């Protein structure tokens, strides 16, 4: 009973956070096995940030220019390389708390937990989504760079995000753990703007299913819709197109509630056209788009992590 | 920048969570030193839960009846006692990952993080407030009992909540770690209901401060109200009275933004009387009351925990 925006438990990632310092710049690093990963802009001064030639900057650095601290213990750096926009520091010590893990690149509309860190120390955890414009709506202050986003499957941590920068209107941009940016952003202190954002329709529908599961039913109507007619209405309110794959993906939730996906779509269509009339769904006065169908199943079925 | 509902890092609690099985009932326990703490209704069947005579049922229990599992490892139970609604199982092994901890009773209006567990394994983490009617709006399925609520200050875990119950309306009740219920609820199957709730005025003001810190300022106005005039209005909308102590507690946020509390209160008065008129504050179309002044200061100044 109840439905909450729920993060993964963070303990397996907490054990991997370290502090990386290069001269006067400090930020967070991820220590897995004998590698520490962090944003490459740890090597820049404020001078360099406007237009850094990173390759050039790194050449002038040495192993001993990188100070890596795990709690009380300094780790000796014995090597360094750059992959895309991340720096990999080989250290002499493998992390005894390294979990089973992999690195993944997620798609827009997918969700993940962020462990916000300052000076190598966990501060807080929260769930967000990769927006269709390839930003995230995070909560990040100066010092948070190198904080990571992740999913847990059973006992395997999938790392999908590392934090690099803030963009206009207080949204955030970063990379996968191979150092490729999500979206068309660069790690440069420069004028950059995200595209116009849209609502993740398939996630809105999953959350309507969560509502029904949790006993909010008032928005169910008597109608059905075609996919074509649903999209005509959705386009008009800046919703992402719903595809047949999305319809198929919502099938398990549809079977659990006995409400056909295109019946739920007719309900959503009406909500978009007429509004909510000051009425709430799962205690929300707007439609929520940061739960995937899998997130809903997980929470409503009680999936747990080893 | 940005502002999210943020839980504490859950790792220190995760290392304390175990599974407690008695006959047909499995739920979660908290393993600290050589004691496992769990809800005493673990000892009941179904006909027991009418009005269970806990003291009598416990006498008939053997230590051997309590199957405590910590990951792959059976903990041997060597004693058992009851304190109010909590069972203390003495086991032959002290938990090596026992953090620094305290047991505290929180006040209504204050927040904490919930680590929702099933079968002694973490499922997720989220932030809650102890409501003025002594319920929490959580997300708990069958198997969740024994999940705890906590705060962390530096390296110290303050355990404030252990989960026992769902009520009608999909809200939740439980005890402190000395086993005393928050509110007038009892641990048996008997029809039980939350009293009427109220909005935590001081928390709504803190969140309006959070919004200003983040540059969301459209609702600010040049007007001022007296405290009495504010309370005349807010009380009509089922908000808690704002006291001078609340005004003092908001001092830091007031000083940080330069906006006097009684200035800010005129915004709140106007938002109550006229609604938001299609706009949002920190992405919400409703007034949020589950951030304390401290939560705002912590998240907006990046304070850290290890
Ligand atoms: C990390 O480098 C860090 N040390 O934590 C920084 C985190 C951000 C600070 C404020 N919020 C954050 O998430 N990242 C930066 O400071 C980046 C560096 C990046 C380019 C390599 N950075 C530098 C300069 C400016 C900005 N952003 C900025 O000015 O944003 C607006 C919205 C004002 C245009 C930035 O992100
Ligand atoms: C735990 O005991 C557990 N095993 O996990 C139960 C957790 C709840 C089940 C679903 N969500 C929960 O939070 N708690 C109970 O089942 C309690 C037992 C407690 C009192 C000793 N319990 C027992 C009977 C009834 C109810 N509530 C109930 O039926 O509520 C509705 C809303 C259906 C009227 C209850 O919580
Ligand atoms: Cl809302």
């Amino acid at each position: 009973s109840g439905f909450r925006k729920m993060a993964f438990p963070s303990g397996k990632v907490e054990g991997c956070m370290v502090q990386v310092t290069c001269g006067t710049t400090t930020l967070n690093g991820l220590w897995l096995d004998d590698v520490v990963y962090c944003p490459r802009h740890v090597i820049c001064t404020s001078e360099d940030m406007l237009n850094p030639n990173y390759e050039d900057l790194l050449i002038r650095k040495s192993n001993h220019n990188f100070l890596v601290q795990a709690g009380n213990v300094q780790l000796r750096v014995i090597g360094h390389s750059m992959q895309n926009c991340v720096l990999k520091l080989k250290v002499d010590t493998a992390n005894p708390k390294t979990p089973k893990y992999k690195f993944v690149r997620i798609q827009p509309g997918q969700t993940f937990s962020v462990l916000a860190c300052y000076n190598g120390s966990p501060s807080g955890v929260y769930q967000c989504a990769m927006r269709p414009n390839f930003t995230i709506k995070g909560s990040f202050l100066n010092g948070s760079c190198g904080s990571v986003g992740f999913n847990i499957d059973y006992d395997c941590v999938s790392f999908c995000y590392m934090h690099h920068m803030e963009l206009p209107t207080g949204v955030h941009a970063g990379t996968d753990l191979e150092g490729n940016f999500y979206g068309p952003f660069v790690d440069r202190q420069t004028a950059q703007a995200a595209g116009t954002d849209t609502t993740i329709t398939v996630n809105v529908l999953a959350w309507l299913y969560a509502a029904v599961i949790n006993g909010d039913r008032w928005f169910l109507n008597r109608f059905t819709t075609t996919l074509n007619d649903f999209n005509l209405v959705a386009m008009k309110y800046n919703y992402e197109p719903l595809t047949q794959d999305h319809v198929d993906i919502l099938g398990p939730l549809s079977a659990q509630t006995g409400i056909a996906v295109l019946d739920m779509c007719a309900s959503l269509k009406e909500l978009l056209q007429n509004g909510m009339n000051g009425r709430t769904i799962l205690g929300s006065a707007l439609l929520e788009d940061e739960f995937t169908p899998f997130d809903v199943v997980r929470q409503c079925s009680g999936v747990t992590f080893q």
